[PDB]
């Protein structure tokens, strides 16, 4: 065969197999392709030329091809994996033909290597993937000036797919606006060949809208300087404007320090505003576990939705949260979603940092730039120390009401001023034993140690009253008010007391505010009982049903009555006998004490008047004004007019003054009681004033009696220490010519001691207990003397 | 021949040329490839099929090859363009061989249409331009994460080229810099994830520079849903991270809201830190003008300055300010400078919104919201109120300095906390009649009504040392200091009492952190004069420059001496003859009262010892020990040791005491005096006690002698009632030998008035001025008695 050397000297592998599939030819080209020697294959079966994984199957194909009867070969059209002798595989192609000669069918295969072809194919595939993941549209144009290569970004921006956009001129078939933006002319003026110049144009998409595009252009020449190719990089402008707006809005909102769940909503709503028709959400990693933070209002699902999941990480370290966004596919481009994701992530990180720093500040700071007062972070550390020492404080929970009116009408700036003015009132009226704090917002706490009802009611009433004068804020009155609750118990943890006080606050505010209450009912009905007692006292003093008793005072030596004293008494069927030591404080706290004094003065004068009219006379009655808390500006008028109403007998009436009530206060009364003194009223004292000035005002005010009170005469028996000052008092009286009376004597030893010390007049249980006006005349007529 | 008919049915193009170039081996595939028919080719020279450019050379090439005798065929490897019979052009690949048959040498050429491969070649050539133009580093990774593709941006950024960075790991080439914190694991995690993700890494370039980059990884899947490739995109974020640092710092400041002129400085400082060799200026709009807010002080030389002027606008959109930037040519990019301008203009926008809100109410609100204290308007009102009442106050201008320490160590919130702590100290030490306000920043004003320089100095010193303990916040100590300026007049302008105070404050602040000053012309030097007198008093009390002085006492009932008194006297020529009224309160203030206290009695004991050497008998001697302001800390020990210091009997020395010092503490003073009273030293007293004459009678027997102060005897012509006081004394005196000492006699009309009422002892100027030390050993010997 003359054509056999033609096959032999070729560079393409030649294989010839017969009807029996025995290989008849195997050139060095096939040798180098398969790694085999020609002797191994000449005259042998086609089996070894088949790869092992296909060897059981290929001979079936071989016999099927023979039995098919087709006159053409359709197999081996595509690439095939050729495994050589060592076991390594390559890509090869075949040009097999079917030959029928000498009454037998033969196969003549020419084998070529496609290694470089497959390598270039994979290269092109990886390149198209890279070009797709490029975040900016790219078009390659030629001197034929048709869109040759497209991009995924270009497809997603302008809607022209690869096949459609292929083979069309860019600046003529891409639809123009209806205006004079002559894209092709702009490109062809002086720019096409050499100018890397940019300009703004408008383009039309598949949806229908027209968008602004930058169309940066650049040519590429080969070595021969001929114009080889060209690149156009379309870039959007609405996207960049919206991204800048998103940054500005997020920073503008965040700089005002909103609450955490408001900042989350701000981020969500802004991401939505940039990308309409989407559902966004935020989770924060607390203790390694996500927690929901915010979401869009429209919680319904989105058809054909796609999700972008971004990890919110702080300035250094572990993730702090997870943002996720879902939006309908084909709505906005992938690069634009990615930009919004990056901006939102890098702002949520700052939100987390601010919240963390805020929590760190909250767990520490004690004072407050607003209100200038300690906040609860100091109240905790102070009240725990108080309660640790086993002393039981009294906690006042104060809540100012009706602040929203100012908050609305004039705003938060002036609401702060109103609250600051109230704080100033509290500061000006507090006391050194008290502690003031503000817990949250418009709720305050006052810690006191005056643990008794009498002080508690007084201080609570004063706190409630501090707001009697309306808060003035820029020439507009505002009548604020307070709801104040009291808590007090021993040994209980501060949670108990705080809870009780807050319960009282809630009760009073629900009832209507403007008031004060106790928690424990056992501590609460006492106020009601005292109010009932005060009402009873007021009604009785109005109705003139009080009583007077007459202590007798007798010379220790001669035995005659030196005088008597008027002692207030108070008996009521609904309450029983109540002593003055209890119900004079009640009169002082109710504000009816002036009328009590009026009654005692008038009744004593009248009761002396009946006896003086009768055939009996007594030296004087002492009416204990300062003991009855007579101290007021209107002292002399009543004493004078009551005396005038029954007769001019000034030498028979005497008034008592307590310890330093005439000097420290009531100067205008000390400067006027001289009128009574000149009228004829006597004067008696209990304690001497400040040294060299309280000496009966340098005996100016002609005091006549000193009353050694019971507190000393009860202990005179057991203390020569007190006996010494008793002797001094007696000597001072004797020297100054003052008379000395003793109060509260009971025993004969005490009387003898007073006699030897030379006490001039003695009163008490030893001689005669205080007795009524109906029994004083008989006793004074019958019994004389008691020495 | 059957190989020609075999390849007739083959897809391989084939041509064979003989000696005469007449083709006898040509197939329908070749007919399709070229266009000439078999009848037109067979027996015809091939030269008709050759492009015309090889007409004079093709046969010449055949002859040259034949003459050279190339045994092995290696030509026609390169792909060649071809022109068909109809003029169409394609690309073909040849395969040549040499054929020897019929005693002649023939040439075989197989031909294939290389269009299906040159399509891929022109595909990848065009795709490379697209993948390389945009300057964005993208890489493609296999399933095992080996890198397979890279582009121009990647090689120009990270140094490595494709050949070096082809077929290996994508992190070994991206090894982290020397900072080993977290990037070493962050890479290994991101690069091995299996979902879309992105992080920021510190990476070291091949040449050794440091780049902060943002890396994103995303997978691409084939049809069979298997993981096919991983594309990774990097991006340089150095400028972005600088902008993020700016944003973080400005948020960290504006969440605390420092003063306006400091927020401006913060913005400008960060601008200079983010921009290179630039200038920044910010202007607000007041009444329609550009008013300067703050500008960077970095006035470095700028070459070819580029200017930008953005109009920061309010919420309503009206222009409100100008953010003007000057940049060097080529220092920063247009996009960078525009972005920085936009960020800073939003920050400045919110700052100006705050400032415009604040400015509306600054002249109306009375209180100061930063600390709850009154504001400058309130001080204006207070000073107006005082000047209307014609009372000139003191205006201490407190300046809290070294606040900058907390400013640059922790920040503005902690600076406010420190201010709160200092004002809490101020209020806890504040007195009831002291007015306090905060004018601006860290400047407070304290207005009072004192006028004695000792009191003023005391207030200033207590204000200075109320901060002596450093403000402990988070256990970190900060030694704040204070500057104080004082202003006085008989009344001066309401704002001038602040400007003048600020003169002193500025003087002290510039010339030393901690201290205080009056005004130089009059009394800032007087303070120093008093301090010099204090140093002189220290010197004199150390070196016994003082001298005791003596003044006799004579029985009123004609008789001899009762006692000799002691008084401290001082005389230094440099300072003159300072009197007791001047140097005793100074002695207390300076802190050396104990020295004079012990000296006055040590000299007393020694002097009695010396006088005893002769016929001098010393009926009594009285050191004062009461006007010297003794404390209870060391009262008894010194007076006790003075006795045994020279062996003096306790029945001639005496002690005078005052109730004010006696009742400082009701526990220890009288207990200390008990030891002395047991010793036998007399206890005189002054103006009477307050405890109902008790301890004046029993605990210490201080009525051994009781005195009459100077202020009563001279005025005795008005208080004639003092006869009662003297009779009161004389009662107990005739009881148990108790004397009274009248003092301050000048003339006979007063002497006879004081003597007509029985007073034992008379002493004063009427008898003798205080004799110097040495005269008594003659005076006593001479005058006995005086009658
Ligand atoms: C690496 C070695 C081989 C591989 C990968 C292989 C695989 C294949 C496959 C899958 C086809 C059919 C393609 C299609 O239907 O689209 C084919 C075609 C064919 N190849 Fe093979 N085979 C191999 C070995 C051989 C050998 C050594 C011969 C020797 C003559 C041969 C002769 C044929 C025949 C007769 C057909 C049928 C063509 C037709 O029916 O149109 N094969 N080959
Ligand atoms: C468009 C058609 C053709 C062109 C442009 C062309 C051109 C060339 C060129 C440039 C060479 C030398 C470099 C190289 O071989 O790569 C060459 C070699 C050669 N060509 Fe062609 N040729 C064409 C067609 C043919 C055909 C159909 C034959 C048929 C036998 C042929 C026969 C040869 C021979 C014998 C050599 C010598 C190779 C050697 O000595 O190594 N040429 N041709």
């Amino acid at each position: 065969g003359i054509f056999f050397p033609a096959l032999e000297q070729n560079m393409m592998g030649a294989v010839l197999i017969n009807e029996n599939d025995e290989v008849m030819f195997f050139n060095p080209a096939a040798e180098k392709l398969w790694g085999y020697k020609r002797e191994e294959v000449i005259g042998n079966n086609i089996d070894m030329l088949i790869p092992r994984d296909l060897r059981p199957a290929h001979p079936e194909y071989i016999r099927h091809n023979r039995e098919g009867g087709k006159a053409r070969v359709e197999g081996m059209s595509a690439e095939l994996q050729l495994e050589k002798k060592d076991g390594s595989k390559i890509w090869t192609r075949f040009a097999l033909s079917k030959v029928s000669a000498e009454g037998k069918v033969y196969y003549l295969a020419l084998v070529r290597d496609a290694s470089v072809e497959m390598a270039q194919k994979e290269q092109t595939r990886q390149l198209i993937i890279a070009v797709d993941h490029l975040d900016r549209p790219v078009i390659v144009l030629d001197p034929e000036r048709h869109i040759v290569q497209c991009n995924r970004a270009f497809t997603e921006m302008f809607g022209y797919c690869i096949s459609e956009a292929s083979g069309m001129q860019p600046d003529t078939l891409l639809n123009t606006p209806e205006f004079p933006a002559d894209n092709r002319i702009r490109l062809q003026q002086l720019l096409w060949k050499t100018a890397r110049d940019q300009d703004e144009f408008l383009l039309l998409t598949r949806t229908g809208e027209k968008i602004w595009i930058k169309a940066s252009i650049s040519p590429v020449y080969d070595v021969l300087a001929h114009l080889q190719n060209l690149v156009m990089t379309f870039s959007d402008i609405t996207e960049e404007r919206q991204i800048r707006q998103l940054e500005g809005n997020i920073l503008a909102a965040m700089c005002s320090s909103p609450p955490f769940h408001e900042m989350g909503e701000i981020i969500c709503r802004n991401i939505e505003s940039v990308l309409n028709e989407s559902h966004v959400s935020l989770f924060a990693l607390r203790n390694g576990m996500p927690i929901h933070w915010a979401s869009s209002s429209h919680g319904a699902e989105i058809q054909n939705a796609q999700s972008w999941s971004a990890t919110i990480r702080q300035r250094d370290g572990a993730p702090a949260g997870i943002l996720q966004i879902k939006t309908s596919s084909g709505a906005e481009t992938s690069a634009f979603i990615e930009r919004v994701a990056d901006i939102s992530q890098h702002m949520a990180a700052l939100a987390l940092e601010q919240e963390k720093s805020r929590q760190h500040i909250e767990q520490l700071i004690q004072f407050d730039p607003m209100t200038g007062l300690p906040n609860r972070n100091n109240l905790h550390n102070y009240l725990d120390d108080l309660v640790d020492k086993a002393v039981s404080p009294v906690v006042y929970l104060i809540g100012v009401d009706h602040i929203q009116d100012v908050i609305d009408s004039l705003g938060y700036a002036w609401a702060d001023q109103a609250l600051l003015e109230v704080v100033n009132r509290f500061r000006e009226k507090l006391k050194p034993d008290q502690y003031l704090c503000r817990i949250e917002g418009t709720q305050f706490v006052l810690v006191s140690l005056e643990n008794d009802v009498s002080n508690i009611t007084q201080i609570a009433d004063e706190l409630r009253n501090v707001v009697s004068k309306p808060i003035m804020i820029d020439d507009k009155p505002f009548p604020l008010t307070l709801s104040i609750g009291i808590s007090y118990d021993l040994g209980k943890n501060r949670d108990y007391l705080l809870s009780t006080a807050h319960n009282a606050m809630d009760y009073i505010r629900k009832n209507g505010g403007n008031g004060w209450q106790f928690f424990s009912p056992a501590m609460n009905e006492m106020v009601k009982e005292r109010l009932v007692l005060g009402a009873a006292l007021k009604e009785a003093i109005s109705n003139n049903q009080l009583k007077l008793v007459y202590q007798p005072q007798i010379f220790a030596e001669t035995g005659e009555l030196y005088g008597i004293e008027a002692l207030a008494r108070w008996h009521d069927p609904l309450h029983g006998h109540v002593p003055p030591s209890r119900f004079i404080p009640l009169a002082e706290e109710i504000g009816e004490i002036e009328n009590i004094g009026r009654w005692v003065i008038a009744e004593a004068c009248r009761q002396l008047a009946e006896w003086r009219s009768q055939n009996i006379h007594i030296p004087a009655l002492s009416v204990n004004l300062s003991a009855l808390h007579f101290r007021s500006n209107q002292l002399p008028n009543q004493v004078s007019d009551a005396m005038h109403a029954w007769g001019i007998d000034g030498h028979q009436l005497t008034v008592e003054i307590t310890e330093s009530m005439m000097m420290e206060h009531d100067t205008e009364i000390f400067k006027r009681i001289q009128i009574l003194r000149d009228m004829g009223v006597g004067l008696s004292v209990d304690d001497f004033g400040t040294g060299f000035s309280g000496l009966s005002r340098l005996v100016s005010l002609p005091v006549t009696e000193i009353k050694i009170d019971k507190s000393f005469v009860d202990r005179c028996l057991t203390e020569k220490r007190i006996l010494a000052l008793l002797e001094a008092i007696t000597s001072i009286g004797q020297s100054l010519n003052l008379t000395v009376v003793a109060e509260g004597v009971e025993t004969k030893e005490q009387f003898e001691m007073l006699r030897k010390i030379h006490c001039r007049v003695i009163q008490g249980y030893f001689f005669s207990r205080p007795l009524p006006a109906e029994e004083i005349p008989g006793w004074m007529s019958s019994v004389l003397p008691l020495k």
